């Protein structure tokens, strides 16, 4: 039987993320002999991440890119895994995603209506592009940095001294052009693909978040599918995640040079003072289970 699945994301056509969605679509199409078809909706065509997630939860045949910081809204302990400067090594992160605590969380989420489809996308390392250079935390004072509607990211930027300004990625460009905000934070490929270099000419390599992304949909939808189809969807999704773990990194030199050609200065910074301020967020979540952060660090190594 033919199954169509809408795939919603904020990234624009040609971004590495969009390329990996094409990989996934082709992989799944081939495994299923054309019976399972992904319909791609880049550039926030289906609206905001939080809204798309709600539609999925009611049973719409849609998935969206997301992360554990968003999912913390539904399962609070997941928030710790989106914390700043957790590690610079993707391999360590993926140990937690592959471990039994994350499995338990993923099963909890199903009962809440949320089905993780792809658990292993390497989104990149999040940097900041801004209208004035950020070399020290002191430079962030007075700056309105856009962040997603993600509690951990909001608290992270507050702890470092900025004024976080949350909004969906699809609204960010005009806010930056108008000076409502004066910076944006994201992996360099996403910053470039969203054209923020037209409005901001300083890129600081704070590297505050080594970023894993998830594809998520609604359990009410996925539980209706036969086992053989679910297997093809999960396997092809995992393949795509593995592809992202090569492509995202491979794209680095190319993206650095494109930024330079657009007149953006790439700034290496002393990361330690940013990290020292950001680390305070780990004691700002009273709803976390006791010992959560310690357990996470123990699993990372
Ligand atoms: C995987 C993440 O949720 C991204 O989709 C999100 O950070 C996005 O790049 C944004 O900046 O809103
Ligand atoms: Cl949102
Ligand atoms: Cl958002």
């Amino acid at each position: 039987a033919n199954v169509s699945i809408k795939v919603a994301y904020e990234n624009n056509p040609g971004e590495p993320f969009d390329e990996v969605m094409h990989y996934w679509k082709d992989d799944l199409a081939k495994r299923s002999n054309g019976e399972i078809t992904l319909e791609l909706y880049p550039s926030s065509q289906l609206g905001s991440k939080k809204d798309v997630t709600e539609q999925a939860m009611m049973g719409l045949n849609v998935v969206t890119i997301s992360d554990v910081g968003f999912l913390a809204e539904y399962d609070p302990d997941l928030g710790v895994l989106y914390g700043p400067f957790l590690t610079d090594d993707p391999a360590q992160l993926f140990k937690v995603y592959d471990g039994p605590w994350f499995k338990e969380k993923s099963e909890e989420l199903k009962k809440k209506g949320i089905h993780i489809v792809m658990p292993n996308y390497l989104y990149g390392i999040r940097q900041i592009i801004s209208k004035k250079p950020i070399r020290t935390p002191e430079d962030l004072k007075g700056m309105k940095i856009r962040v997603p509607n993600n509690v951990m990211q909001i608290k992270t930027f507050e702890a470092m001294g900025a004024t976080p300004t949350p909004m969906p990625l699809g609204e960010t460009f005009p806010a930056l052009a108008q000076g409502v905000i004066d910076g944006v934070e994201n992996p360099i490929s996403v910053l470039y693909g969203q054209k923020f270099q037209e409005e901001a000419k300083y890129l600081s390599k704070v590297g505050y978040l080594t970023n894993v992304a998830l594809i998520v949909g609604g359990e009410a939808f996925f539980s209706t599918l036969p086992e053989d189809q679910l297997k093809m969807i999960h396997e092809s999704a995992y393949d795509a995640g593995l592809y992202s773990q090569k492509l995202t990194i491979e794209k680095d030199n190319e993206m650095i040079e494109k930024m330079k050609e657009a007149g953006v200065e790439i700034i290496d910074v002393d990361r330690a003072p940013f990290k020292a301020l950001a680390e305070k967020v780990y004691t700002q979540f009273p709803e976390w289970s006791p010992g959560l952060y310690d357990k996470i660090k123990a699993e990372l190594n």
